[PDB]
């Protein structure tokens, strides 16, 4: 049992709701929260944008320092920062931008960071200002996703398209 409320289950292991991830993270404490990052982890807009305005750019200064050392990630990959006032930890997760011409396939590469941790609260990768299909993201996060995951969809209209055109 965990404290994740008023979800619907979509599979054994994936759930969704319509939320704000910033708010359904600061109720929640999740152990890991998941951004919809980049590879520089420049947080300027959509959930990347939205969580580090809710950690008074912590988030981007701690992600600052973590690319002056290590050089910016691969699209496809992650890295785990931390959760700052939102959750214990962050994985930053790069979903390929449609809007940058990067290669759809490479959504499937990035949903499997997700495996790595038990349980996550996230948004569906590449979603919003990423530019993919968002009903093509939940299909590839359930059909790669083994782990525990908490969708969190901050559009209505989007979620109840979601819920209802799920196969
Ligand atoms: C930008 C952006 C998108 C979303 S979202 O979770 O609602 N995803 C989403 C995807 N595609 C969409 N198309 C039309 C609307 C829409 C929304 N946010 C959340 C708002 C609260 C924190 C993050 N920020």
């Amino acid at each position: 049992v965990n404290s994740f409320s008023g979800y619907l289950k979509l599979t054994d292991n994936v759930y969704i709701k319509n939320a704000d991830i910033v708010e359904e993270a600061k109720k929640v404490k999740p152990t890991v929260v998941v951004n919809a990052a980049n590879v520089y982890l420049k947080h300027g807009g959509g959930v990347a944008g939205a969580l580090n305005k809710a950690t008074n750019n912590a988030m981007q200064v701690e992600s600052d320092d973590y690319i002056a050392t290590n050089g910016p990630l691969k699209v496809g990959g992650s890295c785990v920062l931390s959760g700052h006032n939102l959750a214990k930890h962050c994985l930053h997760v790069v979903g390929p931008n449609v809007n940058k011409g990067e290669d759809i396939q490479l959504l499937k590469s990035a949903y499997e960071n997700f495996n790595q941790h038990e349980v996550l609260l996230a948004p569906l990768l590449s979603a919003g200002i990423f530019g993919a299909d968002p009903i093509h993201s939940l299909r590839v996060c359930v059909d790669t996703v083994r782990t525990n995951v908490y969708l969190a969809v901050f559009d209505k209209n989007l979620y109840d398209k979601l819920v209802s055109s799920f196969l």
